[PDB]
DNA sequence: CATCTG
DNA sequence: CAGATG
């Protein structure tokens, strides 16, 4: 946890890097393991050697980290680090919509920055374009205090739309959290499950009203349960207008939402924790449902949940209020 | 994993 | 359709 990390951050530059820039999802991965195992690892590491002597550690890595421990620093990692290819590839990325295979064309296109980007915004397509666009606003933090004024407005038009609707944001703004990174709605409906064949019009209807009223301003990506969208809080009385934000909206059948509720709320190591102990309870908890686990090997079978109590119940545990779910 | 692009 | 992105 501190007792080997930088040969775990290291060991993780050089995993990004052949992922990223290289396209070496091998070598990749094989930095990935590495670190994984290093970092459980109870002792100092004190050299190559001693460190090969784990899995996933070869002589590659073993040599790495030796010039690591030798000296306070690598070649490689310092060579990379220059490089402007390399560069523009982990910038072009925090692009909405740019992911590193673009990156790479772009930067073979001499795409290298944010004006490079405006020249061409031909070549962009439109999430990368919206992208484009909110780049700065994109980037930046969400405060709580923003969130509730969304949450508001969100909640509000849904509950106009159906009464019926049941919209819930997850997220770490579940969690407490004093800032967010977007708002992420899980929404569902009673006319609308595991059975039940579709209805498309259950999220369409309400990211309608909502560009109604213009909460949200652009679709980054509209399908039939699960809208990517970016949203904005009416600027009041014009001095100050808000950031633009990105926000999600998806639609689950209403039998499968509070372990989705549950679920997305997190935050990891709390899912993981409850996950875990479900097992020891004699169950089953992922995304959509909590099974009750056979003796044969496994087994299944939805077990009915009306919120997340039903879920603890069932593991038989101390109801946690999202606040604490942190791990 | 769902959506988009081409 | 494969392949990219979030
Ligand atoms: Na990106
Ligand atoms: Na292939």
């Amino acid at each position: 946890e501190t007792l080997n990390g930088g040969i775990t951050d290291m060991l993780t530059e050089l995993a990004n890097f052949e992922k990223n820039v290289s396209q070496a999802i091998h070598k990749y991965n094989a930095y990935r393991k590495a670190a994984s195992v290093i970092a459980k690892y109870p002792h100092k590491i004190k050299s190559g050697a001693e460190a090969k002597k784990l899995p996933g550690v070869g002589t590659k890595i073993a040599e790495k980290i030796d010039e690591f421990l030798a000296t306070g620093k690598l070649r490689k990692l310092e060579k990379i680090r220059q490089d402007d290819t390399s560069s523009s590839i982990n910038f072009l990325t925090r692009v909405s919509g740019i992911g590193p295979s673009a990156a790479r064309k772009f930067v073979d296109e001499g795409i290298k920055t944010l004006e490079d980007l405006r020249k061409n915004e031909d070549k962009l397509n439109h999430h990368q374009r919206i992208g484009l666009k909110y780049f700065g606003d994109f980037e930046k933090r969400i405060p709580r205090e923003e969130m509730l004024q969304m949450q508001d407005i969100v909640l509000n038009e849904v509950k106009k739309v159906d009464s019926e609707y049941i919209a819930t944001v997850c997220g770490s703004f579940r969690r407490g959290a004093e800032s967010s990174g977007d708002m992420d709605v899980l929404l569902t409906h009673p006319s609308f499950t595991s059975e039940s064949t579709k209805q498309p019009k259950l999220l369409h209807q309400v990211v309608e009203q909502l560009q109604k009223v213009h909460f949200i301003t652009d679709t980054l990506s509209k399908g039939e349960t699960k809208f990517m969208g970016v949203c904005q809080l009416p600027s009041k009385n014009d001095e100050k207008e808000y950031p633009h934000r990105r926000i999600d909206i998806r639609l689950i059948p209403k039998d499968q939402y509070y372990c989705g509720v549950l679920y997305f709320t997190g935050s990891d190591i709390f899912n993981k924790n409850m996950r875990a102990h479900a097992l020891e309870k004699g169950f089953t908890i992922n995304e959509y449902t909590i099974r009750p686990l056979g003796v044969t090997g496994v087994a299944g079978e939805p077990l009915p949940v009306d919120s997340e109590k039903d879920i603890f119940d069932y593991i038989q545990w101390k109801y946690r209020e999202p606040k604490d779910r942190s791990e």
